[PDB]
């Protein structure tokens, strides 16, 4: 039997830029046998949880350390738990497809090319540089619900997946 | 920080014999640097929480193959978990005292040398050899408080300890 989120007591405006990918930029190559897409931006949308609930004071396992430079309000617990944004960049994710993640052309002659973590929620793309950029704050908040240990939470990223710990929200953690 | 058990929602009769050890039976040898202590039966009490309260449906984590016999009610998790009692009777648990834990000679001519654990939730102890005979269901529910990793359990029993995961109560999982 598989764990259910707890309820969501509101709403959460995804406060990065939110896409939609689906028309195909580029291509498979054989050295990157992915397409990248065309991100296209969507006005704003909202998560079904409000961000009080994904925090409290658990400390983030902060995969990549974008948090440790100071001090922030901590993680809800109870199964929630950050997700690695940078390791979900990586090509290896993106063969893996243990998430769904798209590469994207972002709008414009310089639009840089990113990596774009899929939202069932909202059914939008989030880009992964935007969420991981140097002091943005930004974080994957999904829920664990593999009832093994106690809903005990492996120590190894790549145990992770959409199935096992599906991706709840995107947030900025507030400063404490 | 350190966190709160949740509420206990009622009261739960300790299922297996409780003791007063106070009283010195057996000074400390060298070879077991502890006073083997006289096992006094007090009449039954009551854990501050309710057999419901304890469990869920996370598998627990069985530390010692008691529970892997057949079907059980699952755990509560959101940080309850369950210890490893066969462990906690080692001379090792006993040396470390990272638990509250006295060796003990139970009443009679022919009341058997037995490891307690000390429940400081109603002043009394309880025989790890009761608790985890031969389907004897009995287990130990601790609630992990250390807010490291979003209250992530780690997966060795020598990590833990009274200060990080205090004894909640003892019971007997009833089967499903």
């Amino acid at each position: 039997p598989p764990i259910d989120p707890p309820p969501g007591t509101g709403k959460y405006t995804c406060p990065f830029a939110i896409w939609s990918l689906e028309e195909v930029y580029e291509p498979p190559t054989k050295n990157r046998p992915w397409p990248i897409y065309n991100a296209v931006e969507l006005q704003p949308r909202e998560f079904d949880v409000a961000l009080k609930d994904l925090l409290g004071n658990t400390k983030w396992r902060d995969w990549d350390s974008r948090l440790s430079y100071t001090t922030f309000r901590g993680c809800r617990g109870n199964g929630y738990i950050d997700l690695d944004a940078t390791y979900l960049a990586t090509d290896q994710a993106m063969r893996d497809q243990k998430y769904d993640i798209r590469e994207g052309k972002k709008p414009g002659a310089f639009g840089n090319i990113e990596r774009f973590i899929y939202l069932k929620s909202i059914n939008a793309y989030c880009s992964l540089s935007d969420i991981a950029a140097y002091h943005a704050d930004g974080v994957i908040v999904g829920f664990w619900r593999d009832p093994s240990s106690g809903g005990a939470i492996p120590f190894d990223f790549t145990k992770f997946d959409k199935t096992k710990c599906p991706i709840q929200a995107v947030i900025v953690v507030p400063r404490a």
